[PDB]
């Protein structure tokens, strides 16, 4: 109901690799994107396609793979080589079934995190763990874009967080059942696991190149929203009378950080300003199952308030453990941004970026009880 696996959390537990046959037109373009962009015969092959009706997609894992395919195609079509040459008009052939499918899942008709990370992976040998070496994506855009690195390390962090997320019910039960000792354990447990997920985060150095990321992959993950290059938007010819602007799919559409902001009663989405508004806006780009879950956390009693009520340094400590773990993650994520965007982009937009993240970080910092 909340679509949260015990093992991989927000991620898609075991995603469909193969579409039905009726959608083989789709799978070839998508399967082979490194070549059709680098040759030039993507936009022409997308130009003349069959408006393949959506009805023949039975179950979920199908519909999600379809979004991934359709979406990967739409990024590749609209941006092309990604050298300042842009397609403002998306065909009636690709747009109408993608816009429909996207209405089925209540996701935007754009590549989002749910698609290009959560739904976009595979174990190579299914008896071997979920580790970088024994995993791979289903789709890239170009070669040496380091799509594997970005998508998988993202995914791996999702999975690290699954171990924390599955504790959450214990937290709310313990609170209701008035079981202090449990609640304390569960909170420390959560902090412990969010600390793991930091180590996991270290891998982004190993498996992604700054110059390669910023240049190649960053372009294909960008969206029409607040886009000089598509200021008016992208026209979904057939479906929408007008062009509709939708933001690109980052890990800022991840539920993980938001999940724990909410659990720990960190009022990020309170106040005006980009910081809150952005975070709030991003929930749209999450699956509705996952939106529901964050809404449910909010509805439950405040862990923060409970902890403060009790006058119990034990709880306070464990609470702060979680909060510190979350700050640490955001603190490290900042260093990543420096390395992978700031420095590249130089070989006050970059200052705006950093101030968004630092507000969010600071907001998270301020929820500490010792400080
Ligand atoms: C090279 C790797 C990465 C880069 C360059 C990067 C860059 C950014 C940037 C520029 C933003 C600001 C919003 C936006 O532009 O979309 C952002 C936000 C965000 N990123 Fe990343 N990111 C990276 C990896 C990750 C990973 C692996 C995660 C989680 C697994 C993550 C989680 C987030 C979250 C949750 C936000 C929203 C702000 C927040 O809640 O703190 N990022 N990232």
């Amino acid at each position: 109901e909340y679509h949260i696996d015990e093992e991989v959390g927000f991620a898609l537990p075991n995603p469909q690799e193969n579409l039905p046959d009726f959608y083989n037109d789709w799978m070839f373009i998508a399967k082979h994107l490194p070549d059709l962009i680098e040759s030039g015969q993507l936009r022409e092959r997308v130009e003349k396609l069959n408006m393949l009706s959506i009805d023949h997609l039975t179950d979920h894992k199908s519909q999600r793979l379809a979004r991934l395919v359709l979406g990967c195609i739409t990024m590749a079509y609209v941006w092309g080589k990604g050298h300042g040459d842009v397609r403002k008009v998306l065909p009636r052939n690709i747009a109408v079934p993608y816009c429909q499918l996207s209405k089925k899942l209540e996701l935007p008709p754009i590549l989002v995190y749910a698609d290009c990370v959560l739904a976009n992976w595979k174990k190579k040998d299914p008896n071997k763990p979920l580790t970088y070496e024994n995993m791979d994506v289903l789709f890239s855009f170009r070669d040496g874009d380091c799509s594997k690195g970005f998508f998988l390390v993202s995914l791996l962090v999702e999975i690290a967080a699954a171990s924390a997320i599955k504790v959450i019910p214990t937290v709310f039960k313990a609170m209701q059942m008035q079981e202090r000792d449990t609640l304390l354990k569960a909170l420390l447990e959560i902090a412990s696991c969010l600390e793991k997920a930091l180590q996991v985060f270290h891998q982004i150095h190993d498996h992604v190149n700054p110059k390669a990321f910023f240049s190649v992959l960053r372009i294909y993950l960008s969206g029409w929203k607040g886009n000089p290059q598509l200021s008016d938007g992208l026209v979904y010819e057939g479906f929408w009378e007008d062009p509709k602007e939708f933001a690109g799919g980052s890990a800022g559409q991840s539920s993980v950080f938001q999940c724990f902001d909410v659990l720990l009663g960190i009022q990020q989405t309170a106040g005006g300003g980009h910081a809150a508004q952005f975070l709030q806006d991003m929930r749209r780009y999450m699956p509705p199952a996952h939106r529901n879950f964050l809404c449910s956390l909010e509805s439950n009693p405040s862990v923060r308030e409970f902890v403060l009520s009790k006058g119990d340094a034990g709880l306070r400590e464990a609470y702060d453990a979680c909060v510190k773990a979350l700050v640490s993650l955001r603190s490290y994520h900042l260093q990543i941004v420096t390395k992978y965007i700031l420095i590249p982009a130089s070989q006050t937009g970059g200052t705006d970026l950093m101030n968004f993240l630092k507000t969010v970080r600071s907001t998270t910092e301020k929820s500490l009880l010792k400080e």
